[PDB]
């Protein structure tokens, strides 16, 4: 039993991991077959960051314009294209640790690890979720863009985040592995803000479930309510309204428990309108949103088939 | 900027973890040079793990009451010994993935990343820390014994645990990599319990130096306190009294924030007497013990040189 903040084992991207240079600019790429994956404002000057023209930037460049270093050893590209705001670099070797993969672009509310690379290198994991308003709650510093984003699948790895940037408000913007922004941001260091963050309640309620499962039940009450008059209070407090979609992904998690989901909504209703007076739910005095429904059973059961 | 419970990659130990089978019990084993590491109650069959002989249970087995499974492929072995509450067997071959390692017996305060593994294959990676009363706040299901905790320094792993069981409460106990016991606790199924568990004042305070460093400032006053007066405050809300060693390594953040020691403990004063007022600090409400001072200057600098 217990519950943590639990992330994927992280070797099969590190062997992923390789540093791309472009002039006086350094970033981490993603060598999958032999293809290196990067953000493509590795081929900007720091002076040209502000409204740079990636189209010039990149005609003008050549293959030998690129060192790749795969640690110590230097991959020799062969041909360099953009797609959207990821540069796909050609090399003349087939990376040999190249996971089963996918590309995947994935919705607000869900969840991945994210490997945190400096100078092609890998220093650290966690997990974090795709906010309703796009942007991420992530750990990054200069050197840090091209770290990825992902979820394991059996022996598949789902990239569905790479690193470009940090707004104002200290939270992060990045792109799917096809180059295309999650949210409405663009790669340049102009004035974008993201929209107002909310809770995403369908994770709370996933976590909600996780505390009952590891024997945490004080919260429970006799209660029940409507799915209406459950947001009708969750919105008061910055929840995304609840779906019929998002009380059906619940169902296995309620049947595993014997709660039913307007059950739990009625416990965590008392929960937002009374507060916790001091007590916790799974060491947090704070209400959890950032474990999916998927990520509960996983961590309570999934990880024994591994 | 952001601050996130980061722990380290884990491809380096993914690549040590081998499943172990001795009769009815299995788990995993740590593989390293030509010895593979792992729980000596592999031994036991369930119905014999309440008070078992491990000296008599060790002589009845022969080498070929292993299977070492590194994958699909067996690893013959041609030797087993015992050191405290850890099974050695010796294989025929040398991990070529073996990394540059060492063993390491922790101080309690101190944090490591746990690879949770099941059936020799890695599920899981979170951070923890070893509590004063000498279990973690782990995330462990029936298959995880033999999973580790490291931290990596350079290319260099510290093995610091090995997990061994779970007590009533819900927490976990293991050894370090000779076998040794955290804390009072034997590798029975008795009824043992920890102490009462106190708050890691120095990790608080440490947490305290990361969110200044991330722009999080609100709870800043204008007061001192000598470290007795502290002292008198925080052992009142459980926490470890903080120690002159402690104010100590707690010099490097001081100087990088120019916030003297004991006006941080100032700041921490009053927000044990008066509460947060439903403000947070780094996304949290409830005041973080998991981060040590090095913790803090790695995430926040230390991983631009990886
Ligand atoms: C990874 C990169 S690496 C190489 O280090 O590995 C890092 C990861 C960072 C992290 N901590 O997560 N990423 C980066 O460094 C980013 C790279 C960028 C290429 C995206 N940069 C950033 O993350 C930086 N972040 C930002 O800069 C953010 C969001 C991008 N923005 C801000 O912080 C707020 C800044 O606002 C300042 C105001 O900016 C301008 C306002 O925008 C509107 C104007 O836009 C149109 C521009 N117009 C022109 O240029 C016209 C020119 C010609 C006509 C002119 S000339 C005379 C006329 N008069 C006029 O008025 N106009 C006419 C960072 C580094 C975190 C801050
Ligand atoms: C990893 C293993 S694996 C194979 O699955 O990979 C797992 C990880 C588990 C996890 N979730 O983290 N680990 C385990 O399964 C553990 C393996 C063990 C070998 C350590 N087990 C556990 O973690 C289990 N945990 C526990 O069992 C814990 C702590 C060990 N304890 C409890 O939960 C509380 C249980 O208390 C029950 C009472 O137990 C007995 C009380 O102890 C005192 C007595 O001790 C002396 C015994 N005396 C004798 O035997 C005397 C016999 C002869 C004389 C007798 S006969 C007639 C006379 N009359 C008498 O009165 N006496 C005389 C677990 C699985 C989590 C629950
Ligand atoms: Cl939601
Ligand atoms: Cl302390
Ligand atoms: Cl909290
Ligand atoms: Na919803
Ligand atoms: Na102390």
């Amino acid at each position: 039993s217990g519950f943590r903040k639990m992330a994927f084992p992280s070797g099969k991207v590190e062997g992923c991991m390789v540093q791309v240079t472009c002039g006086t600019t350094t970033l981490n790429g993603l060598w999958l077959d032999d293809v290196v994956y990067c953000p493509r404002h590795v081929i900007c000057t720091s002076e040209d960051m502000l409204n740079p023209n990636y189209e010039d930037l990149l005609i003008r460049k050549s293959n030998h314009n690129f060192l790749v270093q795969a640690g110590n050893v230097q991959l020799r590209v062969i041909g360099h294209s953009m797609q959207n705001c990821v540069l796909k670099l050609k090399v003349d070797t087939a990376n040999p640790k190249t996971p089963k993969y996918k590309f995947v672009r994935i919705q607000p509310g869900q969840t991945f690890s994210v490997l945190a690379c400096y100078n092609g290198s890998p220093s650290g994991v966690y997990q974090c979720a795709m906010r309703p308003n796009f942007t991420i709650k992530g750990s990054f510093l200069n050197g840090s863009c091209g770290s990825v984003g992902f979820n394991i699948d059996y022996d598949c790895v789902s990239f569905c985040y790479m690193h470009h940037m940090e707004l104002p408000t200290g939270v992060h913007a990045g792109t799917d592995l096809e180059g295309n922004f999650y949210g409405p941001f663009v790669d340049r260091q102009t004035a974008q803000a993201a929209g107002t963050d909310t809770t995403i309640t369908v994770n709370v309620l996933a976590w909600l479930y996780a505390a009952v499962i590891n024997g945490d039940r004080w919260f429970l009450n006799r209660f029940t309510t409507t799915l209406n008059d459950f947001n009708l209070v969750a919105m008061k407090y910055n929840y995304e309204p609840l779906t019929q979609d998002h009380v059906d992904i619940l169902g296995p998690l309620s049947a595993q428990t014997g709660i039913a989901v307007l059950d739990m909504c009625a416990s965590l209703k008392e929960l937002l309108q009374n507060g916790m007076n001091g007590r916790t739910i799974l060491g947090s005095a704070l209400l959890e949103d950032e474990f999916t429904p998927f990520d509960v059973v996983r961590q309570c059961s999934g990880v024994t088939f591994q």
